[PDB]
Order: C-alpha cells, then structure tokens, then sequence
C-alpha cells in the first residue's frame, strides 16, 4: 500500500488515495486498474451506474485473490446503489449484481449514490413523455433499513451515503441500526464543504472527496467557470513543492484527513495521484488555500429537455444541495 489510511468506526482501514472510476471506458478500465493496484493502491471506488463494473471485475480476478498478486483482504472496494434500486424488494439484486459484475464476493462500503429515487426498472434514467425524470417515492430511510440487511447476510462490510445533506444525514442516523461510515460528496478548495466535514466529524462519518481535481473534463462545462487545475495560488505552490497542480489539491485534502478518489487512466498521473504523504503544508499554506472557498459545485446532475439543457433534479423535494449544508 502507497496510501496511509483512515479508520472508519467499523475498525477498517480505508486508503487516503483511492482510484475514481468515473468514465474509465471499457477498453481502458482495465489497464488502468491494474496498474494503480501495481504501483500500490488498495482503494478502487466504483458504480453500477458507471457502466464499467464487469471489466473492472475481469482486472480484480486476474490481480487480487488467492494466488494472485494482491490479496483480497488487502483491497477495499467502493460501490454505490444506483437511483432506480432504492426499492427495499431492488437492494438486494442490486448488489448482488455489483458483486457478480465485479467478480467479489464482499464490498469494503456501499453506498446510497443519491438520497431520491427513480422509477423501478432497469432503465436507468426512466422518463416521462415530456422528457424530464421519473420518479419513485420511496424513502431514503426504508432503503437504509434494506442496506443494513447485506451487512447481515455477509455481502458487504460498511455502508455509507453519497450526496446527502446535513439534515437527511441526521434524518439516516435516527433510524440507522448500523451506522453509515462514510459520506461521498464534491470536495476541494472551491466548495471546501467545511462545515458538512465538521457536521460527519461530531456523528463518525468519514468523509471522502469526489471530483477532488474539480473533474475538468466533465461534459457541459461552463466556458466562464475558473478550472481549478489552473488556479494561480495552486500553480504557485505547485512550482514551490516541484509537484504538480494535481498533487497540490490531493495534499490539501489528505493533511485535512480528508479521503480522495481522483480519477485517472494516465499511468502516469495514477501513481503521481497517490504520491501526496511525503510533503506538508504550512498552516500558512493551508490558509491560502481554505481561502479559494467559494461555494462552487461542478457535479450538478443535468438533463436536455425539449432542446434546452436543464438541470436533472434541482427541483425535487429531496434533493440534497437546497440546505446551506
Ligand atoms: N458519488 C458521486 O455522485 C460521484 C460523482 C462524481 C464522481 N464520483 C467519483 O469520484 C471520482 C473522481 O471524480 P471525477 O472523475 O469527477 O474527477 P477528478 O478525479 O476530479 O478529475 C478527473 C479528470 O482529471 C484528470 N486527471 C487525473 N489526474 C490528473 C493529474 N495528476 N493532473 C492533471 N489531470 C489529472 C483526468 O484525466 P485522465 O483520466 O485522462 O488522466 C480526468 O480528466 C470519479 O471517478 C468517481 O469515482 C462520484
Ligand atoms: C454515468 O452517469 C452519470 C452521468 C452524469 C453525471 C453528472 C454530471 S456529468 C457532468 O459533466 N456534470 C457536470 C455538469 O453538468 O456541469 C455532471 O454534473 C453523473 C453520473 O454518474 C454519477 C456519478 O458521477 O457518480
């Protein structure tokens, strides 16, 4: 293992650095896995809905398990429950499906990927006439109750929430028998989520930042947006380190204790991702930095309807990003 770790409240050990699958292609998924677990990773975080999980299943197979170069104990795996399944009678299949795919028998973490729910099915994105989303009703809560059955039956180790708010985190903990380990949300220096880290502090949530590198090649990018990889402040401590802009970000994360899964397929970019634990920031460093805040959110989930491009789920009553946090 390149990556020192956190310890969830579990008793598990989770990598600082674990390796973001999100449009890792198949055709390219699988090098890129095999070598981030080469050169030391032992943090793979994945989704049903990435569509990747069989070919990142071939690359597991091949390299972690008996007789393999990495033993499965060793390895922690993320998946997370796409919106469609949050049907107590879904989580089940669901999963099961994720660990088949991904040739597992177990997952480190699952996660509820959003707190609202789509439609039953296997359209992933199920719509309605006019072209906006389909929704289904069924509570966070009850698909908590049905997350904690897997636990039970053996099928995966911790549980955690992905892109839920303060108030519908609380809202989880006041029904939680087993007690979610780990919020997934967008984190770095411009929407530092500093007081929703604070918040999983006080409550033993773990946090872990996606889009740690502001996710630059997103599709739909706003021409006007600053690109965080070119932010002036980063480029300078990046030339004062001798690192890259890349490393800058991680760092600032990982002295915050803060988990990171940045996304490559760049081999080189890969093992220049999980080299961040051999150099330090002064405080006066870290200030310059928390002073890049600026309550800018990237990941938005976005529609076309009807010719425009729209936001895909502002509007709904459960959606997490309406509270202050
Ligand atoms: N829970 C959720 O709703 C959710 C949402 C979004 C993301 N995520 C997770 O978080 C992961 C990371 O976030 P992300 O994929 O959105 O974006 P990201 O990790 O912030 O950035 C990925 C982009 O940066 C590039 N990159 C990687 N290392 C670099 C380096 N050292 N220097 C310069 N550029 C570099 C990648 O290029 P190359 O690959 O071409 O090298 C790619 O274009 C995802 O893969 C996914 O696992 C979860
Ligand atoms: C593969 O399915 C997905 C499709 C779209 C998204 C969300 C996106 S994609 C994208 O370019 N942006 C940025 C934006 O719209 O400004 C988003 O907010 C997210 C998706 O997966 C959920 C995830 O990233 O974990």
């Amino acid at each position: 293992m390149a990556a020192s770790c956190v310890l969830l409240h579990t008793g598990q050990k989770m990598p600082l650095i674990g390796l973001g699958t999100w449009k890792s292609e198949p055709g390219q998924v699988k090098a890129a896995i095999k070598y981030a677990l080469t050169v030391g990773y032992r943090h793979i975080d994945c989704a049903a809905i990435y569509g990747n999980e069989l070919e990142i299943g071939e690359a597991l197979q091949e390299t972690v398990g008996p007789g393999k170069a990495v033993p499965r104990e060793e390895l922690f795996v993320t998946s997370k429950l796409w919106n469609t399944k949050h049907h107590p009678e879904d989580v089940e299949p669901a999963l099961r499906k994720t660990l088949a795919d991904l040739q597992l028998e177990y997952l480190d973490l699952y996660l509820m990927h959003w707190p609202y729910a789509f439609e039953r099915g296997d359209n992933p994105f199920p719509k309605n006439a006019d072209g906006t989303i389909r929704y289904d009703a069924t509570h966070y809560k009850d698909t908590w109750k049905a997350l904690e059955a897997l636990v039970a039956k053996g099928l995966v180790r911790a549980l955690g929430l992905s892109n839920f708010s303060s108030r519908q985190i609380d809202d989880v903990l006041s029904v939680a028998s087993v007690r979610p380990a780990v919020l997934q949300v967008e984190c770095h220096p411009y929407l530092a989520q500093n007081e929703l880290i604070a918040h999983c502090q006080a409550r033993g949530l773990e946090v872990t930042a996606y889009s740690p590198l502001g996710s630059s090649d997103r599709a739909w990018r706003d021409p006007n947006e600053p690109v965080l990889l070119e932010e002036p402040v980063v480029q300078a401590l990046a030339e004062k380190y001798n690192r890259s802009p890349a490393q800058i970000l991680l760092r600032w994360q990982v002295q915050r204790k803060v988990i990171c899964i940045p996304k490559s397929v760049t081999p080189s970019r890969i093992l220049q991702n999980i080299q961040v634990f051999d150099f330090t920031f002064s405080p006066e460093e870290m200030k310059q930095l928390d002073a890049l805040n600026k309550n800018l959110r990237f990941i938005v989930p976005m529609l076309t309807v009807d010719g425009k491009r729209v936001p895909r789920d502002a509007g709904h009553p459960l959606y997490p990003f309406n509270d202050p946090y």
